[PDB]
């Protein structure tokens, strides 16, 4: 009951055996057949049989340990997230190898061990591997938690091979994440896109507006920012002529973490030329419903917006999808004309009397792109929570790299969609007039590239880990990251 | 011919353009064929045959202007590195949409256009879109060079536009990755993401990046590696796991590294060096053969202005014992353990003799690495060869050798002098590892980690084989300069 009086005592069992010449942990055992294989190749044998003849090589974790009686020990193997039963049988051992007894009251749970043997179900019909040796080739020297001891805690995180090991979910989870990446690579390569990689580090971080990393080169010394987002140098690769584009890797935006923001989190921007608007609100209703499709055989899943204490709620992902002008919707819900330009002081004014009428967090400093981004998160980013929806028609001063809007004064063609209040996409119609990009008096290398001629354009960026989070249930990003960056206890 | 009132004549003529009311950068143009899919449709028209029943939309870039007369212009026009004739005749143009000579007067090299027009082949045979008419969509407002020696990295966007070849490179680069994740996965091996930053950086040698991370209050470090975090997904069950990402050496730059550069590290639970050998020979063979249709490629290992020589893929490649072939070709006898006073002496000895560059420290680890590069590493540029076997002390990470003190169960292959993949048995056993007696590495080895083989490849290094490249600026898209 004391774990660390049992790893002493598993360490001291460790050094007994090696200076009794037994090796805990030989440098290869050839293995014949995985579990799942095993699984599937044995599953139809009929209670009772067994292939007495057929000797096998199996490796696994014990994972539950018991005995009936000196002369026949039961075990559960697992691996590659499969479970099969290990019968030891005293009639079936090789005696030449070692007493039978001696061997097996080694092994305990956690132990990876190496079995030759021979396949079989009990007469109770559990698919088993019959041993006739079995060895030790890496020891668990800790006590597992049982899974009641990962539930309210930080040890998923912080040990997330013990998270893996004893939650099926688990597994499950990082499964759905990785097919969620190959979907959407494949998904893009049909359609011709080309993956690149840009650099990680670069003198300025431009492309959103997130405050940036900061380290130092040694070799040019020089301070240079990780980037923010990949959007400025895969325009250039439009303008260069690759005309679909993107690229899948983290970002890093050094502020606060919450439940959905990490600071170094996984990204796929794509830039498509001679597309608009309308084609990427396209593209993101063909690929969020054939994704759903895909991963569960129907458009509609359940999510526990509120935690698994709560209900479930329904998230249909059929499309088209329904879009809500920013502007618009927040002059509705609030009653209030908000006049152009949105940095004039009046209407300043306004919106900052908006927030102190409802009583809202006032943005510092009180910017008209904040303001505008405060009175969108507040009165229409829950505006549906039964499907993905859109937000569109940004204003031109909260969205510098957007396209002017071709009839909407002041605005541009952008699109941001919307899952539980959750933005996971952004989109537009990029910005390719270099006379219009006011900041090319934010970096000099991409402002003349703009010079040399961006075809029109549409690009659009993926957060790849919010929307693992709402494929697999998860209420927090650390759930759907390996190793989530936590404190230092 | 001032690039600079170049750009102000054009800048001035985008102005004017708007103010006569023309959107010069418009919205939307909706092209219906691509200029790949058009060559592919109409390459096997007959020599001037037309089929002015089919009107296209096409876009593309400018990048040749000519005339014969004012009623009749032509241009090159390119588009996902193919290139069609534009072929603009008066009889054709749709003049209601304005003046033909006036709309192609302005066109220059460079602009991005679109047009409508039906396909045809001139009398000469030359394929080609014959416009009714043209919108310029984005206008190039600098000078196309055609020839130009740093602006094919400061400028990435002029190279891939200008040079061809630069295009191939990244095609190349994209595809062998591509085959490598494929490779993995149809092989049973499971993608993953492992953090960028971290409170330690280990799995190799190299200074690290640091920044600090504002919610934490902490100094955290750019990976240099992958090898903790995958061999703990290994420990949890996670057999065959790699990762294809970024890492980071906070060091001096060269022809051959970037302090920034693509790996891919997989693990292997149940594989041992042998596993790992046969993989890498099984990869490189394939790789070779899918891009080349033969395992046999020319690389000018001196450059352009020297010859090149064939490296030939065919598998099985020679093995070679580091220590052994180093007491081999230097006629000593380097006795364990290696960083005795006596051995140190002797190693420092062979390379104040042979005036190689003495490493600062004088570390044990640091002489045999010299060694190696001088006397060995070249042994083979015939074909990929392996070094092998590797000191303890070289190789804190790797599986003690079972039959050969000292040394451990690992190989790095080397094309052409140069290190593209290290690999070995991986230590498993907490209590061999000295520096545990990483915490969160040391305390997942405690709970079991199969005997397992781990590998890693540089992604850029191998690029730069493939595509005959002496530079690693040359196989990555902008690679950091030093700036202004
Ligand atoms: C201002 O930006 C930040 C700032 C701080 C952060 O972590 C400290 C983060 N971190 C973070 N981590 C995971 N996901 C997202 N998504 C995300 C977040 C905001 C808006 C849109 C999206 S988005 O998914 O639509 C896509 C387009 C990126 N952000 C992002
Ligand atoms: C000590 O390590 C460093 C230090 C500083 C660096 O740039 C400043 C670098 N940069 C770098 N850049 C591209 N490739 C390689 N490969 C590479 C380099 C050395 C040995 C093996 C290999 S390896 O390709 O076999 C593979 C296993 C990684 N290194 C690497
Ligand atoms: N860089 C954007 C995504 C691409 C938007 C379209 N150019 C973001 O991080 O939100
Ligand atoms: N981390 C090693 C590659 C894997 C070595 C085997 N565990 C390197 O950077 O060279």
């Amino acid at each position: 009951v004391d774990p660390r009086l049992y790893f002493e005592n598993r360490s001291k069992f460790i050094q007994d055996q090696k200076d009794k010449g037994i090796n805990p942990y030989p440098h290869k055992f050839e293995r014949t057949i995985s579990i799942p294989e095993f699984i599937e190749k044995y599953k139809d044998l009929g209670n009772g049989e067994h292939l007495e003849d057929t000797i096998l090589n199996i490796t696994g974790r014990i994972m539950r340990v018991s005995a009936s009686g000196q002369k026949l020990r039961f075990f559960d193997l697992v691996g590659d997230g499969e479970k099969i039963q290990v019968l030891a049988n005293y009639s079936f051992h090789n005696h030449e190898k070692g007493n039978f007894a001696e061997c097996y009251d080694k092994i305990r749970r956690g132990d990876i061990v190496g079995i030759v043997g021979f396949p079989g179900k009990s007469k109770k019909g559990e698919l088993s591997i019959f041993p006739k040796e079995t060895i030790l080739l890496s020891a668990c020297l800790h006590m597992l938690p049982m899974k009641y001891g990962l539930k309210d805690t930080e040890i998923r995180y912080r040990q997330r091979y013990l998270d893996l090991l004893i939650n099926e979910s688990s597994r499950h989870t990082f499964v759905t994440r990785t097919k969620i990446i190959n979907f959407l690579r494949n998904f893009l390569n049909e359609r011709g896109f080309f993956e690149v990689e840009t650099p990680m580090m670069n003198l300025i971080a431009g492309g959103a507006n997130a405050r940036p990393f900061i380290t130092h080169h040694n070799d040019l010394d020089l301070d240079l920012y990780l980037r923010i987002a990949t959007e400025l140098p895969l325009k250039m690769l439009i303008v260069g002529g690759i005309d679909k584009v993107y690229e899948i890797g983290k970002v890093f935006r050094n502020e606060g973490i919450d439940n959905t923001h990490n600071p170094e989190f996984t990204s796929c921007e794509f830039y498509w030329a001679y597309a608009d608007y309308n084609d990427l609100i396209k593209w993101s209703e063909d690929f969020f419903s054939q994704l759903v499709y895909h991963l569960f055989g129907t458009y509609k899943i359940s999510y526990n917006k509120d935690g698994p204490e709560n209900q479930p709620i329904e998230i249909d992902f059929t499309p088209p999808y329904p879009k809500v002008s920013i502007v618009e919707e927040i002059e509705k819900v609030t009653n209030t004309i908000l006049e152009q330009p949105f940095d004039s002081n009046e209407t300043i004014e306004k919106m900052i009397n908006i927030i102190k009428e409802h009583k809202i967090e006032l943005p510092n400093p009180p910017t008209a792109a904040k303001l505008l981004d405060q009175l969108a998160s507040h009165f229409i980013e829950n505006k549906y929570n039964d499907k993905p929806f859109f937000i569109v028609e940004h204003p031109q001063i909260m969205s510098p790299l957007a396209k002017y809007h071709r009839t909407k004064p002041g605005l541009t063609e952008r699109l941001e969609m919307f899952i539980c209040g959750k933005e996971v996409l952004n989109a537009y119609t990029e910005l390719n007039d270099p006379f219009k990009q006011k900041e090319c008096f934010l970096d000099s290398a991409f402002c003349t590239s703009l010079e040399y001629g961006l075809p029109p354009t549409g690009g659009l960026g993926l957060g790849i880990d919010r929307i693992t989070m709402f494929l697999t249930n998860k209420n927090s990003i650390k759930d759907v990251i390996l190793f989530p960056t936590m404190r230092p206890a």
